């Protein structure tokens, strides 16, 4: 895996911000795209765009083969058994809402539980809050250990035979924790529950095998894995999708439409109402071809290296706290002792460095961490150790800068 | 309006299919894109892609300004009063389902009516079928006159003081009828109802002014108006959106998230859950800039010319029936007397000509027309009279070809 050659493929990395080379360390907010993906969208709109399915003309057939071809690339990429289990959506958030609408609201009754965890992103909290309110069921939280991991004993304790759904992040977008999904799916199933896995932050960065995980549903976003924005996937075991009703209705997802009643198409098209995200899904297929050619295991190994290097270099800084476990995905969320993380992010952008500040859509987690906000540097296959040196040098300079503003503000007062 | 110069801007038009120049006459299934739109997506992914809102770094701010800037272009384009009334969705079909979920299901009770029409597309039928079934309300249909238009007396008759929602197409994707939306909105409102307008086929082709129409909601698709796929808009009057709950839940559309309860952001972001369709919405803004520079009124006048020319030349063909009224948008749906429309479409694609065959997602309408399927040629700003001559010449050749296959099949038997 050669990082110079990989970087050459991402035009956006080769520019300056505020007079400094860009150092983009915000791929957990979104990833950048290689020329293979952007040129795939260009070739689609330059050469073969047309609406898909019922192909009667040559560009229609080409577009259709492109769109359904990308469906097959996705199925192979996550090791699903069938294309019928691969639904294109506009993103992880929509995929999780479809499960909460079409599965949870159809299957929960008073006394049923949905169990989630304190580290979940909002997209894997609010749909359940709403679905339990709608059905009179109960929402429960699995507690965290003090390093921000989950113990399977806590899982066993929290999940009961009234639990119908466990929903849990594969990888935390804040802590970098990789959760024990395969063993949690066993506990869910032993209790008569399904497990819903939020794979938004795992799928770009590590190999996903839904047969090995034995997850009932798995949601992911293209924009985080070198693909176009506005596109996602919901995977669900075929036997569960077959018994779920559509979450929206329209053209393309019907078989017969009468004045008052309609019947639906087979899977996966039952869940794809209206003209689909044709260019975006084909560009997500090109992203997958791109990542597979590099190797997901090579990408994970590179990120392990960057994360171990980052945590070590963060520990060399005084006055900095890093949240979450030592063993982790390719991101670091942190605070400088005396500086608001928004000011940290603002100053780092003056040195060309892009990180994020805020709650990262995990308010209950920030509460658990006893903070109101954090800063986050997150990595991907185009980032390097030198970029991490630049970050840790700028955090040092940031600390000195703010301690000097303060020291000299109180020689004023 | 110079059609040579406009055609020069659409790379996809300049190729051959089956050894003939392409003649694309299927823009009602989807439109082709000018270089200004494709190069807008390229510049986004080559230069300033980043996740949007809470901008702390320079590419983030640029992406955010791009995305919210396109929101303002849309508001101005349909003459909405406020950006709070412009919601980005993945397409017309999703926009209409959001109204059926968040407005209709919250506001219908037994004895309430939703009134639609026999010419509606499935996307403006099935969400209502489902919403009335969910609430025990009643669905009614406004009848059509024999030329496929709607009479306002029929509207007055069908809409009553129990009607809460009238939902109706601005322009029919099959008949080419332009419905009297402004006068229908008066009748809805006089009866205490809201009107939901499906503008998928009007917005690309004619000026839309939501203040003049006084529609309560209006839905449209980018892919039909020179923009990227996977993107749409729901407009709704601000006072109605303010009282509607979100149709999906997650990050970005909240203000506070506790363990069990959450509060939502203000409009429009209350309705935009998760990372939005950032590239697609910015490319929809570039499509709008493109169409506005040509002039929507100039585009409508060009299509009036093409439609009047087409209907006249179709009447010169023997054995061909055209459905719908003389005064119409830029499309013609038709059947050849003795040939299935799928075979018509297949043969026309052998001569480079792209049209569609099927029910066009309007099964109740095909039933009303007493046919099982139709063929459809549909026009846009890059099509010419010469392309219409090619179509009518190929339909003539198609008729002779099939009458000769038949004549000589029965000199065999
Ligand atoms: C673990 C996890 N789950 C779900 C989501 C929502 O994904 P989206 O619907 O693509 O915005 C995310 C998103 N979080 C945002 C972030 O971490 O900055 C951008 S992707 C995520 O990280
Ligand atoms: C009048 C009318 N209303 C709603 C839709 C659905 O729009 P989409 O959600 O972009 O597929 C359509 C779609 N009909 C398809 C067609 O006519 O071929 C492609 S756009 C439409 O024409």
């Amino acid at each position: 895996m050669n990082i110079t050659d990989i970087r050459e493929q991402f035009p956006i990395l080769h520019q300056q911000v505020n007079g400094h080379d860009l150092v983009y360390l915000d791929s957990a907010a979104t990833s950048q795209k290689p020329r293979a993906v952007i040129e795939t969208l260009d070739k689609y709109y330059n050469q073969y765009n047309s609406n898909v399915h019922r192909g009667v003309h040559t560009l229609g057939t080409r577009a259709t083969d492109g769109y359904e071809g990308a469906r097959e690339k996705v199925r192979k990429f996550i090791n699903a058994k069938s294309m019928a289990e691969i639904i294109f959506t506009k993103g992880t958030t929509t995929s999780l809402n479809m499960v909460a609408l079409s599965y949870a609201r159809a299957n929960l009754k008073p006394g049923d539980e949905v169990v989630i965890t304190y580290m979940e992103h909002h997209a894997n909290i609010i749909p359940w809050q709403q679905a339990v309110k709608a059905t009179g069921a109960t929402l429960k939280y699995i507690p965290l250990q003090e390093d921000g991991t989950i113990s399977l004993e806590d899982v066993r304790e929290t999940v009961t035979s009234n639990t119908k759904i466990v929903a849990v992040s594969h990888v935390s977008n804040v802590l970098g924790t990789v959760n024990p999904i395969k063993e949690m799916a066993k506990i869910a199933h032993d209790n008569g529950a399904v497990i819903v896995v939020d794979g938004a932050q795992s799928t770009p960065h590590m190999k996903i095998d839904v047969q090995d995980l034995d997850c009932d549903f798995f949601a992911l976003s293209s924009h985080k894995m070198c693909g176009p924005t506005g596109v996602g996937v919901l995977y669900g075991k075929k036997a569960l999708l077959e018994n779920m009703e559509p979450a929206e209705f329209g053209g393309e997802m019907i078989d017969f439409v009468g004045l008052y009643e309609s019947t639906w198409k087979e899977l996966p098209w039952k869940f794809e109402a209206g003209t689909p995200i044709i260019a975006g899904a084909i560009g997500l297929g090109a992203a997958i071809d791109f990542l597979e050619e590099i190797g997901l295991d090579e990408i994970s190994r590179h990120e392990h290296k960057l994360a171990a290097y980052a945590l070590e270099r963060f520990r060399q800084l005084d006055g900095v706290t890093v949240y979450g476990p030592e063993e982790r995905a390719g991101l670091v969320t942190f605070n400088l002792d005396d500086v608001h993380p928004h000011d940290v992010a603002t100053v780092l952008d003056a040195e060309g460095i892009a990180v994020r500040a805020g709650h990262h859509c995990a308010q209950p987690l920030m509460k658990w961490l006893d903070v109101t906000a954090t800063a986050r540097a997150s990595f991907y296959l185009y980032n390097t150790e030198e970029e991490i040196d630049k970050l840790v040098e700028a955090l040092q300079k940031t600390k000195e800068y703010f301690t000097n503003v303060f020291v000299d503000l109180e020689h004023h007062h």
